[PDB]
């Protein structure tokens, strides 16, 4: 029927339905459309204090909660999805990972190399698109496929 990972599900405000998907935690209005040796994503990290390493160039101790993370996380999400913030400024600005200095490109990487959440939901996005918060032992992600 759908793509790989996608279900309908009904708006609990207005009762249209949507399509989510379980791998990458993303969620839109439209039908979804529709695997490569290689993808090259982008991520904005942001930890908390569960996180492997509670610490970043940014803060030498985290101690913001798993729930405060994810408030984080949902509101870089929506300033990205309305235009009003890009995705490689927040990650710039707001990354808890080194690759913010990169905008928060990672590069290129096949199977095995990323923790396993990260990996699936970089795989189940199509080029240009973008994930929900997904969860690893290093935090809470927003992931964009470039490539
Ligand atoms: C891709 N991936 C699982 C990942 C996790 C944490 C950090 C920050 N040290 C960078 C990358």
């Amino acid at each position: 029927k759908l793509p790989p990972g996608w279900e309908k599900a009904m708006s609990r405000s207005s009762g249209r339905v949507y399509y989510f998907n379980h791998i990458t935690n993303a969620s839109q209005w439209e039908r979804p459309s529709g695997e490569p040796a290689r993808v090259r994503c982008s991520h904005l990290l942001v930890k908390h204090s569960q996180s492997r390493r509670p610490s970043s160039w940014r803060q030498e101790k985290i101690t913001r909660t798993k729930e405060e993370a994810l408030e984080l996380i949902n509101g870089y999400i929506q300033k990205i999805k309305s235009g009003e913030e890009d995705f490689e400024s927040l990650a710039s600005q707001f990354s808890d990972c080194s690759s913010a200095k990169a905008r928060g490109d990672l590069g290129a990487f096949s199977r095995g190399q990323m923790q396993k959440p990260f990996e699936d939901a970089s795989f189940a996005l199509r080029t240009g698109e973008m994930s929900g918060p997904v969860f690893t032992d290093s935090g809470i992600h927003i992931i964009l496929r470039t490539e």
